[PDB]
C-alpha cells in the first residue's frame, strides 16, 4: 500500500529531471502513464536502457564521497538485467573485470543486474569489491578490513592460503538459495601491481603490492524508486587510497615504520616527521608504480583539479553542487587542495549509492 | 528586559555548573541570591577572581576547535578588569606578551579586560593576534591575511617598511573614543624564529622566519551571560600552522614552489608529490628552529597523542566530549592521527570563546 505510493513518486520526479537532460521533455507525460499501469499491474516497473544509463550516471554526479565525478557522464554501463543463473552472474563479474581493467587502461563501468522486486533481492553480491585482499588472526595477516568476510568465506569451503595478498573469492547468493556460492578468481583477468621506488632500490624490499582495479561491489544503485541492490562499478585509484590508507593505517597494513627503514630514516622523534616523509615516500612509489606497469592512477593534486573543473560545470549547468568535506579532502597534503579551502553542501539527493547491511557479521 | 532575563538564566547555569567543579555546591544558594539583586541594581554581576579564571578554562575546554585541550586547567589567567585607560591596556598587553613568552618556555595565558556592559564594550581590540605581520598590494609583499587590518592601520598614521615580515602596531579603542590608538611593539619583547633546515643548509636562502607567540585577540569569551569581548589568550604553537598553512597556503605565503627550489626537487609534475615533499621539508625546518632557538613548540603528532588523552579524561570526568573534525585533524598527515578515524559532536557549549564582528572592514 504504502511502497506503491513511495514508488510511484519516485518515478515521477526521476523521469522528470532525466528527460529533461536527455531533451525528451514531450515524451514524459506518455512515459509515466506507462509507469502507473506497469506499478497497479505488477508491482513496480522496468527502466529503459537510456533511462539505467543515464540514472547511473546521475548517482555518480550526487555521490559527495567521490573526487573523481568530473568524468561522470563518460561511465560505461552494462546491462546486465537478463542474468538468471549463477553462471550468468560469476559471467558478468568477470566480464566487468576484464573490460574495466582493460590491460591497464582503467575504464569506469557499472554492471547493472537485476533489482528488488518485492524488497526482495534476486542477486545479492557479499564482496565489498570484486578483488580485494583476505585478513586473518592470531598476529595480524592480510587485510584486517577483510577479516568478517574471510571467515565468511572459509565457513562455506573457501580456504586462503594465508599470505598477506590472498585474492578472496567472488562470492554471491541468488534468489531462493539459503547460502551464497563462490568462485575463485581466474589470475589471468587480475592486475596486481608490485610496488617499488623511483630513485629508492631497497623498497622492493618491503615486498609490497596492490590490485590495479577497485570495483564496489556491495552498494545500492538506486534510480526513480528502483532498489538495484547490485550493480558493481569501478573507477581507478587514487594514489592516496593505497599508500596513505590501505597500506598506512595502523588498522589496516600499518607499513609505515617498516617504510622509514628502508628509507633510511629513523621512526625515534615525532618532531623529525618520519611518518610525514614515510607517507609522501610511500605514495610517490605507488604512482611511479602504477604508471609503470601500464595501469590507470590519478595523484590527488590532479584529482583535486579535475573536481575543481566539476564544481565549475555543475555551476554552468544550473545544478546544486553537494558533497562530504570529510571525504573530499585527500588523507595526504588537503591543504594543499582547494577542497580544503571551501565547505560542501552535504545533502543527499538521488538517484545515488547508498549503504545496505552486510549479509554476513 | 529581555536582556535581564538572558542574564539570569546564563548566570543560574553557569554558577551551579561552575560551583560543583570547583566543590563549593554549598555556596550556590547564597552566591545565586547576590547575582540576583546585582542584576536588578545594576543590571548587569560581577564574577569573583575564582569564577572568571575557572570559566576561562570551562571555556578552553569546550573550544571545539582547539586541539591542545589537554591543558585547559594550566590556564594562567591575568585579571585586569581595573583597567581605565589607553595606558593601561597597553601595559596589560605587553605584559601579557612578556609574561606569556617567558623567554621561550610560553605559558598559556589570558588576560581579562573588562567586559561589555549594556552591550557597550569598555576596551575593544583590533588586532587578531597580539604579534601578527602586515600584509600589503600591488603584487603581494607581506600576510596576505593581515590586509584589511594593515590599511586600518595607515588610515590612523602607522605606517609599515613593506618588508615581508612587518609587525603590526597594538591597535585598540577605548570606551568613549571614536577611533582606537596604536602603540608599536617593543621588538625587545617579540621573539621571532628564523627558519633554517636540519639537514639542507640552502634552506636559510629562504629567508623565512615566524614569531614564536600566537595571541588572539579577538575573540569574545562569554562566561555565565557576561561578554569579555576583549580577553587576548595564548597557548604555543602546533607546527603545522606556520608550516603547512601561514608559509604554504596560496593565499598566504606561497612558499611551496620555494622550498622545492632549495631542496633540489622539480616542480614539475604532481605525480613526483613536490608539494607533499616540500611541506614535510619546510614542517621539519619550522619544528627544528623553534627547539633550536627555545620557543615551545608541538609537533602534529605529539598533539593528537595528547589529546586523544584529553578525550580519556573527559570520559573520566563524567563530562561530554565536544569538537569539530575539519579543524582537529591537522593539515599534513591527518589520516596518521587518531581524530582523522573518529567523528566528534560539534555541539556549541558555555562558557566559550567566540567570533565577533571586525571593527575595521
Ligand atoms: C573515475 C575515477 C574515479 C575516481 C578517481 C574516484 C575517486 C573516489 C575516491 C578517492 C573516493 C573515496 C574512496 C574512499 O575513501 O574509500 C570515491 C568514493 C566514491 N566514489 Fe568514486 N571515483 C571514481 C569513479 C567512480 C565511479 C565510476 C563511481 C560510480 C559510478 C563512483 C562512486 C563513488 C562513491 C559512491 C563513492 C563513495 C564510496 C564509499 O562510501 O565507500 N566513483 N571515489
Ligand atoms: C597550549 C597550547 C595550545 C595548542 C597546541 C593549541 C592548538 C590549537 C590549534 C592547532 C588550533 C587551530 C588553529 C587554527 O587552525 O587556526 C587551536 C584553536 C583554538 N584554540 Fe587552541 N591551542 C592551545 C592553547 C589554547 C588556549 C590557551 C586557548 C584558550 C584559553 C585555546 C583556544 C582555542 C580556540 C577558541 C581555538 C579556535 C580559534 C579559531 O577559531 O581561530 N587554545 N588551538
Ligand atoms: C568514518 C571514518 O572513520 C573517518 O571519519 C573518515 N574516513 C574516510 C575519510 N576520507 C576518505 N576519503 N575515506 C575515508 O574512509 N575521512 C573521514
Ligand atoms: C573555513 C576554511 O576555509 C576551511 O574550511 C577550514 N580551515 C581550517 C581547517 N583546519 C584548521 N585547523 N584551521 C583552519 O583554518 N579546516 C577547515
Ligand atoms: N578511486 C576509487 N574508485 N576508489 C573507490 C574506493 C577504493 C578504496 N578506497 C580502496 O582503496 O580500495
Ligand atoms: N596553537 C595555537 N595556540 N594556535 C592559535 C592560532 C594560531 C594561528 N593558526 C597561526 O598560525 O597564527
Amino acid at each position: 500500500g504504502s511502497h506503491m505510493e513511495i514508488l510511484w513518486n519516485e518515478a515521477k520526479a526521476f523521469i522528470a529531471e532525466c528527460y529533461q537532460e536527455l531533451g525528451k521533455e514531450e515524451e514524459v507525460k506518455d512515459r509515466l502513464d506507462s509507469i502507473k499501469s506497469e506499478i497497479d499491474r505488477t508491482g513496480s516497473y522496468v527502466h529503459t536502457k537510456e533511462e539505467l544509463e543515464h540514472g547511473a550516471k546521475m548517482a555518480w554526479r550526487n555521490s559527495n564521497r567521490c573526487i573523481g565525478r568530473l568524468f561522470w557522464n563518460s561511465l560505461n554501463v552494462i546491462d546486465r538485467r537478463d542474468v538468471r543463473t549463477k553462471e550468468d552472474v560469476r559471467d558478468a563479474l568477470f566480464h566487468h573485470i576484464e573490460t574495466a581493467t582493460n590491460n591497464g587502461k582503467i575504464r569506469p563501468s557499472i554492471t547493472i543486474f537485476p533489482p528488488e522486486e518485492k524488497g526482495e533481492k534476486q542477486v545479492e553480491i557479499w564482496n565489498h569489491q570484486l578483488i580485494r585482499y583476505a585478513g586473518y588472526e592470531g598476529e595480524r595477516i592480510g587485510d584486517p578490513a577483510s577479516r568478517s568476510l574471510t571467515a565468511a568465506c572459509e565457513q562455506l569451503g573457501w580456504r586462503g592460503e594465508r599470505t598477506d595478498f590472498d585474492l578472496l573469492p567472488l562470492i554471491f547468493r541468488m534468489r531462493g538459495d539459503e547460502q551464497p556460492v563462490w568462485y575463485e578468481l581466474p589470475r589471468s583477468l587480475v592486475i596486481e601491481v608490485p610496488i617499488t621506488h623511483p630513485d629508492i632500490e631497497a623498497f622492493s624490499d618491503l615486498e609490497l603490492k596492490w590490485y590495479g582495479v577497485p570495483i564496489i561491489s556491495d552498494m545500492k544503485l538506486e534510480v526513480g524508486g528502483i532498489h538495484y541492490n547490485a550493480a558493481p562499478f569501478n573507477g581507478w585509484y587514487m594514489g592516496t587510497e593505497i599508500g596513505a590508507r590501505n597500506l598506512a593505517d595502523e588498522k589496516r597494513y600499518d607499513k609505515l615504520k617498516k617504510v622509514a627503514s628502508v628509507i633510511g630514516i629513523s621512526t625515534n622523534y615525532n618532531t623529525d616527521l618520519w611518518k610525514d616523509q614515510a607517507l609522501v615516500e610511500l605514495n610517490k612509489a605507488v604512482l611511479y608504480s602504477y604508471k609503470k606497469q601500464g595501469v590507470s592512477i590519478v595523484d590527488h593534486h590532479t584529482a583535486a583539479s579535475q573536481f575543481k573543473r566539476f564544481e565549475e560545470q555543475e555551476e554552468e549547468a544550473g545544478r546544486k553542487l553537494t558533497g562530504d568535506w570529510t571525504w573530499l579532502i585527500p588523507p595526504i597534503s588537503p591543504a594543499a587542495t582547494h577542497i580544503f579551502h571551501r565547505s560542501y553542501d552535504n545533502s543527499i539527493v538521488k538517484p545515488n549509492y547508498f549503504y545496505q547491511d552486510k549479509p554476513y557479521e
